[PDB]
């Protein structure tokens, strides 16, 4: 049977640690995988980690860096969490550049993009068939979420942009069952940009908080119904979120301007009125990361906070990060659990090698007593292939 | 239950991509067998990729090639769809320099040619028991399809040679229940030439396209019934589709005769009159690939296309392709899906090494939009072992 | 249905040899893991081994020792019992340094601490799913069994320490029930110290025998029914079982100062007034194994014994060892049998290397005729990275 | 349910290609162990191989050979039919340097040698759990078959010898019932000799083929009932079957001196009073190898022959040689099927290098057409380690 997805997150006060793979440190002598982008996504028996991999092993001339990233060798593939990705124990999933996937009780949805940059297709795939196929609207490079799509009722959501990355652009949401499209709208949305959205449903809707890339240092965020009609706006609290980000101080709920081009993807979680952020340590670089909690963070504009655990320190590299549920026909409990996902970087630009990668760690957040410390990747650069 | 194949292909307008595997940029550090012939045939359950080996890995000294083709070490194994094939994630199939292999609905048959040159035997398993032989009757190289067999209501048919590769030579067609063959004919065709063809069923019956090697530019075929009564002919249009071949014009239903004394493997797909062909796109070495639709090409002899799609660009090197269907028992719809796939070689005689191997990547055909492409191999050679 | 556990150990009179890996004369080459502290459980299906991480595999550069043991690297895996420890082939199942399991026969329990030196958290799985954590209560190096934890009737019981390793400390027994902790008392043992216990099943009751680090050379034990009802006391036999221990000779039923100020851990059975010993055979360092048979060991204090069975040779080295028992869900038999492991430890500080690892053996205890010979690593050190 | 095996043996005419595992060529650069006496055995699902390895990996510093043939670091286990014996793919089964196993239709005996030259004992385990165990009675070298024992209606059969290799011995049969003994007697021989024997079942009876190492060329056979009532002799015929052996002449039914003094494990099949035979080329070393059919060969002393068939070259290494066969529950005739393995010796003593190992072919009795041919080895020695 299908997730129903109709009950709302439970109260938590920390975050525990729930896996950690050692990708690099392993892959400086074995056959691991050269990825980036990694994500995690649990069905009602297990969770799994999806990654983009260009077809080179670790440590190898292969992973010498002038393949583009849309290029013509990446796939997308999983493994059990918390193991390195290698040859000998992943699953083949999608040819793409960008992707997402989510499970509905049923079965897998996968969808992948791939072609060139004005006639981008994306492939829709259910339990490894092929359904259904969208295309680019306004010929320049379609990209999607690069994290879990959300399903409720055995209906699965995404959204997807096409168009200038540091401009006004195109908006859409899909409405998927059975890995047909059913339903879309596009977004009407002067003056915001979203890219990399992280959605997770919550009483029967779906939430989702982006990147803004073009003028904005705080986040943008949108919501729905499973009829498709939304409601925008931006984070109103004074604890900015995005990176690169001026000092904390009393902030907005238009896009604010300072410091706003570029960005990372990142996610927040809506209790009431209060926030949960999570963001990088410096605000120029992607170095470390914590948690933070602001009572009245949605709706008010002080840049005062009450909690704070720390996951990674300022001197080690950071990246990515997301957000992803576990339903209750899965962990028994009766309200949706939250969880998150974080990405760590070594290599280019910010290193002296030839290669880029990345190996992941993740934590879940309980109602117990929890610890902060730093985890992180512990790798000795240069490798072999470097000198 | 057996897959009942009562059905007919259902229509198309392009063909999207469904798998990349990578195999030689992995095998450039890791271990990968060395392959040649992959082929992928699909159960009531999943897909599986079919391949030859000659017994050694990749960047080894065992890869010299001073092997014959026809050498007491090739063995038949498998692996899942889109993964690199090595000695960890691959199955036993059978010994044999020649095979096919397709599933009934209930279990796998494999059929594998070993032996001298004057001497072969086919060697047929069911669900892993022997259970039938059969011996070459004309002392000359037996050989057979070299992709999936078809089955239809339980049984299962293709095809097989033997005699002179530029000249006349012995067809027979096979009937097999159960892995034990039930009842054979052979073909009564006076300057035809049949080797390598790559059947499919349509509309409970059968048809093959085949590769001319003795004096033909176009490609010949072959349809029967489930009784084994057949006819027999060539392609008309003048879109010619062997390599080499002549400029394009004006084609003929007899044996082309200009530079028609080699080939490679092929295949094409009928609807109604039309034809789909896939084809190099260079008239005299195997680089490149694409795709055509001619709304008259069964039956007339004019020039005159509709569609091309291009898969591999001209300066890129291919191989070998063939074709396989899904049943609606797996796709879940009311049709029965084409689809095919591309074998890439890299190596001798066109490059400096000491070995030669292939990769794949494999196509679907849809209703929705597509895009055209390149996706090549994109190993960097010479290797190790050959410095 | 879960294990019920009301029944005794059955007699026996010698041990069998069970398993054997050989982790690192395969790692030389091979791609195995840097293990420490295994062990084994059992569940009432299959058998498994545990271990203990710090990401490095063998022969490389990462393996250099100068990470601390209590690191933010080191992780809890698990692969068949048997078998050499790899990235290929073994489990994720938490982020630890220090750790336990045990099976109640519906779901895997695990329990792993990870943090700083005053802030440790044990994170409870059951089933892959988080559902409890226990927080240090005096702010010292919080541990735990790193042996499998005893289950009767559903619920499963373990030991924990929190406090200096050479004075007084604090002492608990918790109570689990489907992952969740129901129970605890805290023990009060003055002059007592109790380290990594090995705990066991009988007859509806647990028995464990833990490591006096702080003035003892013999073993203390601790017993206590499903109510946690506990006693305590010393094994009060003349034949000392830890290391560093005295020569042989009169023995006490309190502390035995001599020699006492460190150990090894170590396990025992229980026979009614009789005691099963298993200690190395060299009393100043850890080189080789042996078991003895006190018929009166428990409660008296002579030094003469019945019966020595041969593990290893005293010119090889050894470590860790502790006790599980195979349920009679499990064996079909009517009885608990016991059975045991040893830890083989290479490397640092005992040789001239820049890691250290171990490898295992275990034995199961019969009533038909054994034998006693020497079952050594076998490893020719030192390897190509530390040249 | 448990297999009935009331069946005879169906005829044949000749021998078909069963499976080919390339274990050295892959070697070469892979990871693959180590082994020496493959055997092959049959459940009512599948087939699997079984070998003995020293815990050493191909192309490793550990493969010196100056470990003793008994040594503390072999051990058995088992892979999928005709794939290359690795540790990533491999089950453990048991610590043993001499070894059998059978599968009665329920799980799966093993029979497991270790320990001293004068104690050694035999661990007994049915489906993974350590039920018996037989000590040795006449305090010298344990031996057993080496191949796969013999199980009709439930219980399961083999043969075990203690005592001198050049000499009079020491004989036993014995009787197991899920794991336990249940019933032995010792034969009553004077003046043979019996190593190695490899046992099927017939017609609700059991038949060995054994190796007399003392002074006979030609071979013993022992047959016996469900009651263990036996009946003792030699081969009859002309043809000898050891190695070494005189020429082709006038054989005897009683041992036969020339060339007696050692031999190589072999197999037989009885036909009323006609015999296959499986011996190789060369009479003075393991050269080799073909079947020979015999008509009135278990009872005449003529030496003429009707049929052979070639296996491998007389310029090619070979070895130990075996039979196994197929049940009807598993192949769904209502026959016996005959077949057998054959294993090819790479390394010392006959070739310059420091290692020793094996690889292995199998065939399987057919009634249809068949050819003769050579599939030999194929290795390039020495390898990297030896120069
Ligand atoms: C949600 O739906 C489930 C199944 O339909 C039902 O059992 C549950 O009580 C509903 N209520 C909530 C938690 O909103
Ligand atoms: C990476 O590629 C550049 C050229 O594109 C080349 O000069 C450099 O040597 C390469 N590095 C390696 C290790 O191949
Ligand atoms: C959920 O799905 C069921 C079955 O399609 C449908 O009847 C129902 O209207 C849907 N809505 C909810 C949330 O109940
Ligand atoms: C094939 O035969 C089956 C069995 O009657 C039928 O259900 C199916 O619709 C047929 N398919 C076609 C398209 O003829
Ligand atoms: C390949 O084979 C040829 C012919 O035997 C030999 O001369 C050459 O050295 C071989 N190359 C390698 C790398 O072994
Ligand atoms: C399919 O084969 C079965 C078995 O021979 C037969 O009974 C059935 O009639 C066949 N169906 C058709 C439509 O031929
Ligand atoms: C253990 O308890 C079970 C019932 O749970 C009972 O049937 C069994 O006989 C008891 N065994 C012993 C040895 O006490
Ligand atoms: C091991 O670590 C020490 C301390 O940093 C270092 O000096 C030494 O060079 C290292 N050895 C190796 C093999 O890396
Ligand atoms: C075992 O536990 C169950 C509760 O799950 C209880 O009902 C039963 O009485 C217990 N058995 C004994 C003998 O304590
Ligand atoms: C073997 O015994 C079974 C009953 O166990 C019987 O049905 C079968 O016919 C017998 N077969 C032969 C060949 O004796
Ligand atoms: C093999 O063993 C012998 C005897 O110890 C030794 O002298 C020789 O060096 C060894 N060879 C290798 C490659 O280790
Ligand atoms: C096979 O064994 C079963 C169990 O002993 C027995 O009942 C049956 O009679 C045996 N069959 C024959 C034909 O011996
Ligand atoms: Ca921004
Ligand atoms: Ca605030
Ligand atoms: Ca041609
Ligand atoms: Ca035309
Ligand atoms: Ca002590
Ligand atoms: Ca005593
Ligand atoms: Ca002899
Ligand atoms: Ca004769």
């Amino acid at each position: 049977v299908t997730l129903a997805g109709n009950s709302s997150l439970c109260p938590i006060s920390g975050w525990a640690i729930y896996s950690k793979d050692n990708g690099i440190r392993i892959g400086s002598k074995g056959d691991v995988f050269v990825i980036r982008e990694p994500f995690i996504s649990c069905s009602h028996l297990e969770c799994r980690t999806f990654f983009l991999t260009q077809g080179a092993l670790l440590n190898d001339k292969h992973s010498n860096g002038t393949v583009k990233d849309r290029s013509p060798y990446r796939t997308l593939m999983s493994c059990p969490v918390g193991e390195a990705p290698s040859p000998y124990n992943s699953r083949f999933e999608s040819v793409a550049w960008s992707a997402s996937a989510c499970h509905d009780g049923i079965s897998w949805l996968t969808i992948g993009i791939s072609g060139p940059d004005n006639g981008a297709v994306a492939v829709l795939k259910y339990n490894g068939i092929i359904t259904d196929t969208i295309k680019s609207w306004r010929n320049n490079i379609l990209r999607t979420q690069e994290s879990e799509c959300a399903c409720v009722n055995g209906s699965c959501f995404t959204v997807m942009t096409d168009g200038p990355s540091n401009g006004q652009a195109s908006y859409k949401i899909f409405k998927i069952e059975k890995g047909k499209v059913v339903k879309s709208v596009e977004m009407n949305a002067p003056n915001y940009h979203y890219e990399e959205c992280s959605c997770y449903p919550d009483a029967g809707d779906i939430m989702c908080v982006c990147r803004d890339n073009w003028h904005g240092s705080n986040r943008p965020w949108v919501s729905f119904n499973q009829n498709l009609e939304y409601q925008i706006g931006y984070i109103c609290s004074g604890i900015f979120g995005d990176n690169p980000r001026p000092n904390d101080g009393t902030g907005s709920c238009s896009p604010m301007p300072s410091n706003g081009a570029y960005g990372v993807k990142g996610f927040s979680f809506k209790y009431g009125n209060g926030v949960w952020i999570g963001r990088t340590k410096s605000t120029s670089s992607r170095s470390g990361f914590e948690m933070i909690w602001d009572p009245n963070g949605w709706t008010e504009t002080d840049s005062s906070f009450s909690v704070k655990q720390d996951i990674v320190e300022i001197t080690d590299w950071s990246g990515y990060s997301g957000s992803f549920v576990q339903h209750p026909e899965l962990t028994g409990l009766d309200c949706m659990r939250p969880c998150f996902w974080v990405e760590l970087i070594r290599g280019r630009p910010k290193e002296n090698t030839i290669w880029t990668s990345g190996s992941s760690i993740s934590f879940c957040g309980v109602n117990s007593d929890t610890v902060g410390w730093s985890w992180p990747d512990g790798a000795e650069l240069p490798f072999t292939i470097d000198k």
